[PDB]
């Protein structure tokens, strides 16, 4: 049974599995009022990739695939985005997934740069046209239909945007009037339910609360300081994903440890599904050295008791 | 947990040296060319070299505090005083070419520029933010991080505070100034780099260098720029955490189809961080998609390789 472990990295060395951000900090909140259900950064312990998750860290949030025309012009251009896989194969809207892979998992309007490469070169030019142009992606629009192959994505008064392929690259929010990170889109629009998902996360044992790993997410404008919690970091995924380590159980405990002084700071389960839960409640600041990371001790059940983080 | 490399496809990592999925493997000669890029340097033992840092979206990012306009006379040009990526002040005596991730290129970095406000006003429920395209220029006389600060510009000319500072990038302005392998001056203009990873090259006769080529986005021109990276970011965050002692000065790695489980192709990986292969020119390197290297044994700079 070959040994399960996570990775050595500091927060401060890896990447948030829901936005391409750094990761700012550990955070743990009360949930009772809310399902925490993202598709992006899911993963089991043993490797197996959940939801719309992927591997590759600058295709979480992006879009591929290409501008077929448009509905609506003038004060705000609003473009037909024909989504693929981020490996450039055709979407097939009945693959076994929520939406192609990478898709964005939360209310939102998503502020990026829209990029397009032309399929062709003119005579005598050194290689094809291109542009870029600041964009928004709404994931609550009705023409958020990512599972179905198209999404809309807008413009503002800029027309030049051309029936050519086309890649998003996420940067933040718009603003955050609308934005609820743990509010699904409807991926197949309005009226159809969501499949294929990620199961909804939840601490079982009293006492407990989800540890989240969380990143400020930039603001195109507005007042708010907006943030995106993970369940874990990106590189834990590619971590699982390559190692493949049996679970024993269904509960992994795991300490978080200061390498330098040695000592264990804190305990915490880290479960099948791939979520950390800890014994906690309320708000208040997780109080952690910045060179610390989580380390595998044993494997546990549901009804282990932890020491109050 | 002796020597390894991950077994993620091309398909499942990331350029190091700007945040791009991989598109391809890519060789070519360099007699004429200086390989020396700054990020997505490690040695196998996973001692970064160079500008390398282990956060992804990190690489050719830009974080620290607009405090007003560069010089005068064009308000689009905003002083960029520039700090390490985890927030600490940037000390220019450390032995670096300047703060982690900054780039390491020719080129104008076009992206976008966020701001936050380090206050809350009273009524507000929180800070007030704004974003802007804006382009960082490497080749300017201002960029001169190491000393601390770059010139950043922006087509807004006035919607720019002293305020928190990070900037996303996102591609290249246009393809005009832009080479991959033409280090920036981290100084600016009449001084010389410092604390630089080593220029890397083929010493065996009939190698080339072995590259991961992305494709970079361009804001506007003609060209199919992309830029070519050593490793893959998840090769240094690999070799980081490991930590395996080098056993010689070259690990023989093959290229297996997991799949079939046939042995496609063999390269050296060097101690300092690149791959070479036996070839000559620059035609496509036809492997399957599911592909990935396997360490097989450590060997030497004599070592022969067979023809890729």
């Amino acid at each position: 049974t070959k040994p399960f472990s996570v990775p050595i990295l500091t927060i401060g060395e890896m990447t948030n599995s829901r936005f391409p951000l750094p990761i700012d900090m550990l955070y743990t909140s009360p949930t009772e009022n809310i399902v925490v259900q993202p598709q992006n950064g899911r993963c089991t312990l043993e490797g197996e990739l959940l939801g719309t998750t992927q591997l590759v860290t600058p295709n979480i949030c992006a879009l591929r695939g290409e501008i077929r025309g448009h509905e609506g012009s003038g004060d705000n251009h609003k473009w037909h985005f024909m989504v693929r896989s981020p490996n450039g194969a055709a979407f097939d809207p009945t693959e076994d997934v929520p939406a192609p892979l990478g898709t964005p998992d939360f209310i939102g309007d998503v502020f990026g740069v829209l990029s397009q490469r032309n399929r062709n070169t003119d005579s005598g030019q050194s290689g094809p046209a291109n542009r870029s142009h600041d964009a928004v992606v709404s994931t609550r629009d009705s023409r958020f239909t990512p599972k179905l192959g198209s999404v809309m994505i807008a413009t503002w008064e800029t027309s030049d945007i051309q029936d050519q392929p086309t890649r998003f690259t996420p940067v933040g929010l718009e603003n955050p009037d609308h934005y609820n990170q743990w509010q699904l889109p409807n991926y197949s629009g309005a009226l159809t339910l969501n499949m294929g998902l990620a199961p909804s996360v939840f601490p079982t044992y009293p006492g407990e609360q989800i540890l989240f790993f969380r990143s400020y997410i930039p603001l195109k404008g507005g007042y708010g300081d907006s943030h995106i919690d993970c369940l874990v970091p990106q590189e834990w995924i590619q971590h699982f994903y390559q190692e493949s380590a049996p679970s024993q159980t269904d509960v992994a405990l795991i300490r978080y440890v200061n390498p330098e002084t040695g000592r264990v700071l804190f305990e915490a389960k880290l479960h099948r599904q791939g979520y950390i839960t800890v014994a906690r409640s309320g708000s208040s600041p997780i109080n952690v050295p910045a060179n610390g990371y989580f380390r595998f001790d044993s494997w546990v059940n549901q009804f282990y008791s932890l020491a109050p983080m």
